[PDB]
């Protein structure tokens, strides 16, 4: 219904700081990059590795398909808010082709290692150290008034030997402002939260936090990702499979949540499992109590009682993490 935290707080900077309609960017010129290499594509842009001509530096452009302008003036406008951000990656610059037009974004580069690869090989302190780094950038973020809503392991850059994280893909980021209604399609299905996945627009921050749930839950018990869905339908009776159907139906009541009636031939009847369930030899040296406690207080149905990342960084799962900072 409202954010707990940071609920107002773009009410109470100036329009221009959220009006990303109204932001002019500056674009400057592209020809000082050159392209080496790709590195991905999405639906509305691709990524290049490429060489600042002028400085030698390494740096990623991403060459955005540009009939979306106001798509564009939001990610613009949201990356510039966030510079400096605590783990946020860095927009360098805001370059177009000078004949073309075409705009592109300029970003840090950040030499990741897959995370297919990674999250095999993560120790326990690895895991406490990227989510409490992962932690920062939520929490600030939020704390800038923008929710990511595409928070997966593909969006989380991690540079393993220098132990470097950055948040990526602002694209589909927004500015919360309360009782507002959002668009439910946002995020990848893996990582919706149930209200998304029921329909419900109110949303806030703490869908990031149920997707940092998502993550938490597959590093530690290997399970990646942790609840495989194969339609956004069968995805929420992965969730209730583990969480339980009599807790999403008090979710949908304490909500007024209307439940699309496709639920009703496949949802089922699911006790709550205890999270102790999913341990095992292979991931028992990822688990701990504290773990355990973290992720009962992450991955529940009501948004609103969900940590905040705040509350999640202050955790005492990360006692070691932060002792050693
Ligand atoms: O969007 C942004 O903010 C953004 C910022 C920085 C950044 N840097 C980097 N990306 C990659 C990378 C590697 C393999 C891939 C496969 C399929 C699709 C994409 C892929 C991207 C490596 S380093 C990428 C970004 O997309």
């Amino acid at each position: 219904s409202r954010a707990r935290v940071y609920a107002e707080v773009n009410s109470l900077r100036s329009r221009e700081y959220w009006d990303y309609e109204a932001h002019v960017p500056s674009w400057g010129n592209q020809d000082d990059y050159q392209l080496v290499r790709k590195l991905g594509r999405g639906k509305y842009s691709e990524v290049f590795e490429a060489i600042n001509i002028t400085n030698n530096e390494r740096v990623v452009v991403k060459i955005l398909k540009p009939v979306k302008k106001k798509k564009i003036k939001r990610e613009v406008k949201i990356l510039e808010n966030l510079r400096g951000g605590t783990n946020i990656i860095k927009l360098i610059d805001t370059v177009k082709d000078p004949v073309s037009k075409t705009p592109a974004l300029v970003f840090e580069y950040i030499n990741n290692t897959d995370f297919k690869q990674l999250y095999q090989i993560l120790t326990d302190f690895d895991i406490r150290f990227y989510m409490y780094e992962l932690l920062k950038a939520l929490d600030y973020c939020h704390s800038k008034g923008i929710m990511h809503r595409d928070v997966k392991p593909h969006n989380v850059m991690i540079d393993h030997q220098q132990k470097k994280l950055r948040l990526i893909d602002w694209g589909l980021a927004e500015f919360y402002h309360p009782a507002q209604e959002y668009n439910v399609r946002v995020a990848s299905r893996y990582f919706k939260g149930p209200e998304l996945l029921v329909d419900y627009q109110m949303y806030d921050y703490s869908l990031d936090m149920w997707s940092l749930g998502c993550m938490l839950a597959s590093m530690i018990f290997r399970r990646e990702p942790f609840f495989h869905g194969q339609d956004n339908y069968d995805q929420l009776v992965r969730i209730a499979k583990v969480l339980g159907t009599e807790e999403l139906y008090g979710y949908l009541k304490k909500y007024h949540i209307d439940l699309d009636p496709h639920f009703n031939d496949i949802l089922g009847q699911h006790s709550r499992k205890r999270w102790e369930n999913f341990i095992h030899s292979e991931n028992r040296h990822l688990v701990s109590p504290e773990a355990l406690d973290l992720l009962d207080k992450l991955l529940r149905y009501d948004h609103q009682q969900r940590l905040t990342a705040k509350e999640a960084m202050e955790h005492p799962y990360f006692y070691p993490v932060v002792k050693e900072q």
